[PDB]
């Protein structure tokens, strides 16, 4: 039996190495990574790989790894796929821990925009979780944390993290992580997967995919939202992605909204993430 070496970037930034039989389905590797991580609430997570265009794709657990990575390296990242709207409802602290690590990368990367005060509050919970109670002996008037809190660090931001860290004395890691999540879950881009597209007139929009449905970001003013229940059919054809928007009460016919994606693979990727979000968050 021939085995392939897999490398997986974990959410703490470290590399897990393992081997799977070369005809393995994605679930085989995913199960190995989740066992390594002592993760039981696996449904919220997945592996990503980079395709031949260098685009992030979800590894399909049901399909052969080799038919997905094709010509590319067997290199992956472990990521949150379905961001829970109610992380308090997760059954395990270790699940909430991995969710915090993902969100910290979401913030530092700038995928999850955040006000100054929320950057400092989220940072102060991370510090409390990881160092425990504020100690002045480690931090002088000039202190700068090893922790990455933001896309752009300022001394003002560092000072505000420490001011809020002082307020969290006696807070346990599980408690600070839950507070982190209670704040993060309210951010307008929490759990939003963004896809570049053009509307039916060629105007450049973003389509966001999340628990509450499909969002269409046009021009700061008027952001159109389609709750999942209001979506009967999701389809793609060539470079185009279509949704069927239900007939309102007393309306005779469904309506159709079409989008142009960069290329055929981008249209298919958006369709698959929409179907998966619809399936996952159906009874939300
Ligand atoms: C931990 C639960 S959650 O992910 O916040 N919300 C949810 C998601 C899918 C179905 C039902 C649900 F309640």
């Amino acid at each position: 039996p021939k085995s392939m070496q897999c490398k997986v970037i974990l959410l703490d930034g470290s590399e897990y190495t393992c081997d799977v039989e070369k005809r393995s389905r994605g679930q085989v590797l995913f199960d190995k990574v989740c066992e390594h991580l002592n993760l039981l609430e696996k449904d919220y997570f997945g592996l990503t790989y980079r395709d031949a265009e260098n685009q992030k794709n979800w590894l399909d657990p049901a399909k052969e790894i080799k038919k997905q990575v094709r010509s590319g390296a067997w290199h992956f990242s472990f990521n949150v796929k379905f961001y829970p709207p109610d992380p308090a409802q997760l059954s395990e602290d270790i699940t909430r821990y991995y969710l915090c690590l993902q969100l910290r990368d979401d913030i530092v990367s700038g995928r999850l925009p955040c006000s100054f005060v929320t950057l400092a509050l989220l940072g102060s919970y991370t510090v409390q979780s990881e160092l425990g109670d504020y100690d002045p002996d480690e931090c002088g008037s000039d202190y700068i944390s090893e922790f990455r809190f933001a896309p752009n660090h300022t001394k003002e931001l560092e000072d505000k993290v420490i001011e809020l860290h002082k307020s969290h004395r006696g807070m346990t890691p599980a408690e600070a992580e839950m507070h982190f999540l209670e704040n993060a879950k309210k951010l307008s881009m929490y759990g939003v997967d963004l896809h570049h597209a053009k509307d039916s007139e060629g105007v450049e929009i973003m389509l966001g995919v999340c628990a509450s449905g499909l969002l269409i970001y046009r021009d700061r003013l008027r952001i159109n939202r389609f709750a999942w229940p209001k979506v009967l059919k999701i389809s793609y054809k060539r470079n185009n992605f279509y949704i069927k928007i239900r007939p309102g009460e007393f309306e005779q016919f469904e309506s159709t909204i079409g989008f142009k994606l960069p290329n055929h693979r981008a249209a298919k990727r958006l369709w698959k993430v929409c179907v998966e979000h619809h399936t996952f968050f159906r009874l939300l």
